[PDB]
């Protein structure tokens, strides 16, 4: 298909995929489940457990202390682990391969797979609507629903590769990186993520609790506010994401030196979010909104990031549905923050109101060689108000615009619908120290007098592999390719699943 014609059937198609029919699998008896669990916890270093085709309910807490072990399905996709389970991987160099988690839920809130050792790997595995069997009630303190993860990484050199993460529809990030003060060097690559979405269980009906119950539905969170001033050096690369609509943050980066690159993000009403931490790079992504409401590209806080050679097309919408969370959408959004970074101010846990979980005004951001095509809101200069916290609805006083934002060789092409806003500048929050080199903006530009110069004539346009290529400007199409099931996700698809 051409870009506009892409659909999930196309993205999910590959001749390499085997079909596994769950209705051919026998249900293991309680004695068989117990015997399998003993195999797991009795492993010697270097051994392997091959799980016979079948469905194994309620394995519960499975602690692997052995090093250099593999737990794999006899046939990939044909060992279905249902009811409550958590693999707590404590040894090093443990690989889980070919497993299915469905019709059940995590035995503990940090996931079905707690990757605690070093060199741990989760590969060729499928989660299918693993939202069940755990208590899920608004708490007494503030009617907050519990956050459950599917996978967490707590060690070093983790790999989460060639999996399928489908249908996360209760609160909590899908993959969480729980890090310390040194780099982690995790690789989250070549996975398929589909159909994460919130408010399937009326959670938003408790109106007073919506700003926090509507948060923590990310596909991945890399770090956290406390650890955000350290490098993770992790990679979220070459993934395929389809209808990932959890919350304003699709990928929430909360640490430094990360790479969020080469992903295809299709019809996902959620943004790449540089939320805390410095020096992250977002490059060569294909963000295909396909005219879906509240799609968008990248939102930016904090310092030293590089946003380069992304292709962001057919995105729609500006204002998220939940107020008070600075949920301002577009192709590339330069957020306001609450600190005077132009005068060297930092977030600092010691300073009341400017703690590490607050909003670090962006500074020293390079935004270069991006192509934004038919984006209803293209490059958006922020004007958000910020509240004290997700729990305290008072408005913060003292709001600051991005500083030292360098724009070079971007193309924002709204030639098709020039009433769309290619660049949303605003006198309410003028960027400080912004620079413009060979920018091309076609379509509406608000408060345009704030921008030193730009061209309104497109360079020669050609189409290469269905992408628009702009002569000498914008995203180099030779660095771009659509990720499909040809390389992403496991080597099988499942039949006779149940949500």
């Amino acid at each position: 298909p051409s870009i506009s014609e892409i659909d999930r059937s196309y993205l999910l198609s590959s001749d390499r995929l085997t079909e596994v029919d769950g209705n051919t699998l026998d249900v293991a008896s309680e004695e068989q489940v117990a015997a399998l669990k003993a195999q797991f916890e009795n492993l010697k270093d270097g051994d392997e457990v091959v799980i016979p085709n079948g469905k194994y309910a309620n394995l519960g807490q499975v602690t692997i202390t052995a090093n250099d072990v593999t737990i794999r399905a006899e046939q990939a996709g044909a060992a279905w682990l249902t009811g409550l389970i958590q693999f707590e991987l404590k040894g090093d160099d443990i690989t889980l391969d070919g497993l299915v988690f469905t019709e059940g839920g995590p035995n503990e809130r940090f996931g079905a797979v707690r990757m605690m050792g070093n060199g741990n790997t989760l590969q060729n595995s499928t989660f299918y609507y693993f939202n069940h069997d755990y208590t899920y009630e608004p708490d007494e303190r503030r009617s907050e629903y519990p956050k459950y993860l599917w996978v967490s990484l707590w060690g070093k050199d983790g790999k989460v590769i060639n999996n399928r993460f489908e249908g996360k529809q209760k609160r909590g990030t899908l993959i969480g990186v729980q890090k310390d003060d040194t780099p982690d060097n995790h690789l989250i690559a070549n996975n398929i993520f589909m159909d994460q979405k919130p408010n399937q269980f009326n959670e938003f009906d408790i109106k007073e609790a919506i700003r926090y119950n509507g948060n923590s539905w990310e596909a991945i969170r890399i770090g956290d506010s406390k650890s955000s001033q350290w490098d993770s050096s992790s990679k979220f690369v070459n993934n395929l994401m389809i209808d990932m609509d959890g919350e304003r943050e699709l990928i929430s980066i909360k640490s430094g030196d990360n790479t969020i690159s080469g992903n295809t993000i299709f019809q996902s009403a959620a943004l790449i979010s540089l939320r805390h931490g410095k020096g992250n790079t977002v490059e060569n992504n294909m963000i295909l909104g396909n005219e879906k409401r509240l799609t968008g590209g990248i939102r930016i806080y904090d310092e030293d990031h590089v946003i380069r050679n992304n292709y962001i097309a057919n995105t729609r919408g500006r204002d998220g549905v939940i107020e008070g969370n600075a949920d301002l959408r577009g192709g590339i959004v330069i957020n306001t923050g609450i600190i005077d970074v132009a005068n060297g101010e930092q977030l600092d846990q010691s300073v009341k109101g400017k703690e590490l979980n607050k909003q670090w005004t962006p500074k020293n951001i390079t935004i270069e060689n991006n192509s934004l095509v038919d984006t209803e809101w293209g490059i958006v200069y922020g004007n958000q108000s910020h509240r004290v916290s997700l729990f305290n609805n008072a408005e913060v006083e003292g709001i600051y615009a991005g500083v030292d934002i360098a724009f070079k060789h971007n193309v924002v092409d709204n030639s098709q619908t020039p009433e769309f806003v290619s660049v949303r500048a605003t006198h309410d929050f003028p960027l400080v120290g912004a620079t413009y080199t060979d920018e091309t903006y076609v379509g509406q530009v608000t408060d345009s007098e704030l921008i030193e110069s730009y061209s309104v004539e497109l360079p020669k346009v050609t189409v290469e592999n269905g992408l628009n290529a702009y002569q000498g400007e914008g995203a180099d199409v030779s660095k771009l390719s659509v990720v499909t099931a040809e390389t992403a996700g496991p080597d099988y698809v499942l039949e006779n699943t149940t949500k």
